């Protein structure tokens, strides 16, 4: 009947409109994407913000998945539409549609990863949890392995808790702090006032964000075909351009 969609606040994907109720309280790339996939697939839905404010990781002790991934695995949500990075660990427990948006870990400064690894004057870090941190932690690639060893033992801490915190740290560090984040957030922030940040070098890896559903879900097939169709029509490119560039501030 009414499909339960779990999502999360992260600009410009899902934001509180700056007096409203239900789905109309929200706006952003993922809000527009949810309406488009629902329209194509022919379903009614309710957007809900994930209670724990997490994307999805499996606790090492309890082995239970938290965040949006957890909501899908334990049957609390029917679908997740947000900047949820497609990773192998998540793919083992949930299904992802083809990418609706491409990205890679990138560097934000006020070059290359190899260049950051060989130096010591500019400090660098990632979020204290998430796919970016996990990529560095489990990487068997020499340069990233070195970067991780440096980040985990750096004092004071080079890690931050939110995107906003990583961005602010870059802005106030006089070129002494580089933030490692997904290229999509990097591109978005570059077009946000005070317009003083920049992406440098190529991405460290390659992946995307995908619509997620519980394993064996009936909705899976349909949502995947919808993503392929919206992509083919150029709609996803227009939608990214709308939220990143048309609404840019620089
Ligand atoms: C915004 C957050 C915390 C998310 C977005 N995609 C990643 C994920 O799905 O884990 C996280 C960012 C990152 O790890 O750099």
């Amino acid at each position: 009947k009414t499909v339960v969609v779990t999502t999360i606040l992260e600009s410009p994907y899902v934001m509180m409109k700056k007096m409203l109720e239900g789905n109309e309280r929200y706006e952003g790339y993922c809000v527009d994407l949810a309406a488009e996939i629902a329209k194509h697939c022919g379903f009614k839905y309710k957007l809900t913000i994930v209670g724990d404010g997490k994307y999805g990781a499996r606790d090492a002790d309890t082995k239970i998945w938290n965040g949006m991934v957890g909501e899908l695995v334990y049957g609390k949500a029917d679908i997740a539409i947000a900047p949820l990075t497609i990773t192998l660990v998540r793919e083992e427990v949930i299904d992802f549609s083809k990418p609706f948006m491409s990205l890679g870990i990138s560097i934000m400064i006020k070059e290359s990863a190899e260049d950051l690894s060989k130096q010591t004057e500019i400090a660098y870090g990632t979020l204290d949890s998430g796919s970016t941190k996990e990529f560095f932690r489990r990487s068997k690639i020499a340069v990233f392995d070195k970067m991780w060893t440096y980040m985990r033992s750096a004092e004071p801490s080079v890690f931050v808790r939110t995107t906003a915190e990583g961005v602010a740290r870059v802005r106030k560090s006089k070129g002494k702090y580089a933030y490692l984040l997904e290229s999509t957030m990097n591109e978005y922030i570059e077009q946000r006032k005070p317009c003083d940040t920049m992406k440098v070098g190529g991405n460290l890896d390659s992946k995307g964000y995908g619509i997620a559903t519980p394993k064996g879900s009936s909705l899976g097939n349909a949502v995947n075909l919808a993503v392929l169709k919206l992509n083919e029509q150029g709609l996803l490119d227009k939608l990214k351009n709308k939220w990143w560039y048309d609404k840019g501030e620089c």
